[PDB]
């Protein structure tokens, strides 16, 4: 039996958590015991950063990290972190399906990482212990960000303080005041109960959390061809399921946060959104050389159906 250990940092009741569990179920139902799958959620086996070290070492065989967590392996995936680049997940999906977007799945093959698929989670919103209605509202705040130079600079541009922290540490960081605010999808906020430590949310859709399903190129390329292709077909089916569940789980997450009564959500007006974009988009100039004109052109073109 070939064992595939799939580690991740999110709760089970999420797009990625359900996706990993579906992959395991379909492998069990279709590969007759030739492949077995173990799933380790919520940083139970490996958390941020460590997971990739383990992937390269062979302590794990499959991951699906946020596209914001690959700067140590390539700087091309940074495109997904640029604020307000993608209007919505439909635009990002279009970019991901472009020749360029597909090519990015192999951007790290030279470091031993193979991308197998993109999984959607959703757009990012803002959270803090004070209201965030106008960009000046973020000044002085300490925001937890994923380990991303783009996201670090995003809040630096708003005259705020950025703290790169592993996802598992967000709740405690906010409860203890190491950080005062953050950014994430409704699913991640509710699934991790972070609304209990954030009284104010702003629906800004200023970015997104999407994932690249990845594996160790040596493990995957060493699989029997029939098994590899079958696993890829199953992954393709799982991707559709994740992408469909993602939008609805995020909708349910927002409703449960609003129902809580312990947190408020302000939705930005078109004009407010534009002012936040005008204030944050200057960060793009710092990374344009890394991503390149072509990728930026393709990403901007993805906003036009």
């Amino acid at each position: 039996p070939i064992v595939i250990k799939f580690s991740h940092v999110v709760a089970e009741n999420t797009p990625k958590g359900q996706g990993a569990l579906l992959f395991k179920k379909l492998v069990e139902q279709r590969l007759g015991g030739r492949v077995e799958v173990d799933v380790y959620p919520n940083s139970s086996l490996f958390g941020d950063g460590k997971e990739m070290e383990a992937l390269l070492l062979g302590d794990v065989q499959m991951l699906a990290p946020s596209l914001a967590k690959f700067e140590q392996y390539t700087r091309k995936v940074q495109i997904f972190d640029l604020p307000f680049l993608f209007d919505d997940i439909q635009a990002v999906d279009r970019f991901q399906r472009s020749p360029q977007g597909r090519a990015l799945l192999t951007s790290m093959q030279g470091k031993g990482i193979l991308g197998l698929a993109y999984w959607h989670n959703g757009m990012k919103q803002l959270s803090a212990n004070r209201p965030l209605l106008e960009p000046e509202d973020a000044r002085g705040l300490k925001f937890r960000v994923q380990a991303s130079d783009v996201l670090n600079e995003q809040f630096r541009q708003l005259r705020a303080i950025s703290r790169k922290m592993s996802f598992a540490e967000v709740y405690q960081g906010l409860q203890t005041g190491v950080v005062n605010g953050t950014e994430n999808t409704w699913s991640n906020y509710e699934s991790q109960k972070v609304n209990e430590v954030q009284k104010y949310f702003t629906e800004s859709n200023h970015g997104l959390v999407d994932y690249m399903v990845i594996t160790n190129a040596k493990f995957w390329n060493g699989l029997p061809a029939d098994i590899r292709e079958e696993l890829q077909r199953i992954m393709d089916e799982v991707t559709v399921q994740v992408n469909l569940e993602a939008e609805r789980l995020n909708r349910d997450a927002r409703q449960r946060i609003l129902a809580s009564g312990a947190s408020e959500i302000h939705t930005l007006s078109p004009q407010q959104r534009a002012d936040w974009r005008q204030a944050m988009q200057p960060v793009w100039q710092k990374f344009r050389g890394n991503v390149g004109a072509d990728l930026l052109q393709a990403a901007e073109a993805s906003n036009r159906p």
